[PDB]
DNA sequence: CATGGC
DNA sequence: CATGGC
């Protein structure tokens, strides 16, 4: 990694150590997903690894109303992970010591004298391919403490950095851990969960990567297992070399994508590697259950695990249901685009994900852009998703749906791959028209 | 009113 | 996925 970033890092983690000498209590504020919480969970082993204490507050948005609340706070120094290069002035305003270590698309009115910054961005690093929020934080605080090198990977999974090897710092990070001992690489089959579900279920759900036929199909998987020689309800560190040369064997003909690397940890032997680690945190995270996602960085292990691997158990349970309404009904099509709809809450805050497993599951046609639609009353929240051939090929979801629904005085925007929007229910139908006429503009002449 | 989710 | 509107 850059020099500059390193050395940036090591300007924060003066400002730490030295509040650490006076006693100083640190204020954390973080995002409440899987990169926020594991960010937190950095900072605060680097801060217990020196007895210090610290306040963790975790939220979904940073809102100003919440800045101007903090300044009357009296904390000497205020730790962003995973937010803050938005709202810089307001941050530079606030009295005392600050560090923001987010990987956002950062304000070019770029503050603070007091304030230290880092964000891959201002490194000429990717902001969303080659350093996370958590992996940031480590940058932040790799002085101090180098066993928290697992946690900043765990972000860099839960917030989806991983095309055939993690790119950049997080490599960089990876590598030392490795080095360190704290981390060990290694390929085998990515099947979700294996320390903790039997081989059905575990095949089940994988989603990522997508299994066709078995992903989401308790009774196929288990099934496939059953006519193949091995048996359903074993975990898959239980079985032997010649029954696990089997199941690689198949899996990789389903998609030879489920051999791969896997990183393990030994603080996360028992509970799993580190992608099911982030899994686990997002769950928390969904649930507003935060003092069990940070409970988990810590160590804690008790029931707050089991109350953790039954949110992850959840969440998966609507996934699969998820994947077999999807399915029931279709998505109907039309020129350069699919659409799928409901009414049903069940799907309000699930729809991107099951809407793009649906495609690595070719049940819906991977080529033709895919709108998923869900209906707030008198506004749709709109998911968009393609595949990597329809992009290099035109189509850019990004811009499409910013057009259009700005055109019906609604809100939209993203990547390239993937968008949303919000947008008014009278207008759905010209909405979801006048998309269609954009994307063939997009790919045609 | 206030906050806190997506 | 852009938020910052609901
Ligand atoms: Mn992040
Ligand atoms: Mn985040």
């Amino acid at each position: 990694l850059p020099d500059s970033i390193l050395k940036r890092g090591a300007e924060a983690s003066k400002v730490l150590e030295e509040h650490l000498e006076r006693g100083n209590i640190i204020r954390i504020i973080s995002h409440n997903d899987a990169d926020g919480l594991s960010a937190a969970g950095v900072v605060a082993r680097a801060i217990s690894s020196m007895n210090g204490q610290f306040h963790i507050s975790i939220l979904s948005r940073l809102k100003k109303e919440f800045i101007k609340k903090l300044s009357g706070e009296k904390y000497s120094l205020f730790f962003f992970c995973d937010m803050g290069s938005a709202y810089l002035e307001e941050i530079s305003r606030l009295k005392g010591d600050v560090i923001v270590a987010d990987h956002h698309q950062p304000s070019e009115s770029e503050a603070g004298p007091h304030v230290v910054h880092i964000n891959p961005h201002l490194h000429g690093l990717d902001g969303s391919r080659d350093l996370s929020a958590s992996g940031t934080a480590y940058l932040a605080t790799r002085l101090l403490n180098r066993k928290t090198a697992p946690l900043a990977l765990v972000g860099a999974l839960g917030d989806m950095q991983y095309t055939d090897g993690f790119t950049g710092a997080n490599r960089f990070i990876m590598e030392e851990a490795v080095e360190e001992g704290v981390l060990q690489v290694h390929s085998d089959l990515k099947l979700a969960s294996r320390y903790t579900e039997p081989l059905y279920r575990s095949i089940a759900y994988t989603f990522n990567p997508a299994l066709p036929g078995l992903t989401g199909d308790m009774e196929a998987s288990m099934g496939f297992l059953e006519n193949i020689g091995v048996s359903y309800g074993v975990k898959y560190p239980d079985l032997s070399p010649e029954e696990r040369d089997v199941l690689r064997d198949e899996l990789t003909r389903i998609n030879p994508e489920i051999f791969g690397e896997v990183f393990t940890s030994r603080e996360f032997r028992n509970i799993g590697d580190l992608s099911d680690i982030a899994g686990v945190l997002d769950a928390c995270g969904k649930n507003r259950k935060y003092g069990i996602g940070i409970g988990l960085c810590l160590g804690e292990r008790e029931g707050a695990l089991d109350v953790a691997l039954e949110l992850q158990k959840n969440y998966r349970e609507e996934l699969v249901k998820g994947l077999a309404w999807i399915r029931r009904e279709g998505s109907t099509t039309l020129e350069n685009l699919q659409y799928i709809y409901s009414e049903d809450k069940a799907f309000k805050g699930i729809m991107g994900t099951i809407a793009s497993i649906s495609l690595s599951l070719k049940i819906l046609d991977p080529d033709i852009p895919l709108l998923g639609l869900s209906r707030m009353d008198q506004h749709v929240k709109v998911s968009a998703r393609t595949t990597r051939p329809a992009v290099e090929r035109g189509v850019n979801l990004g811009v499409a749906l910013r057009d259009a629904a700005a055109s019906f005085g609604g809100t939209g925007g993203g990547h390239d791959i993937a968008a949303g929007a919000m947008v008014p229910y009278r207008d759905m139908e010209s909405f979801l028209q006048l998309v269609d006429e954009i994307l063939g503009t997009q790919t045609g002449p």
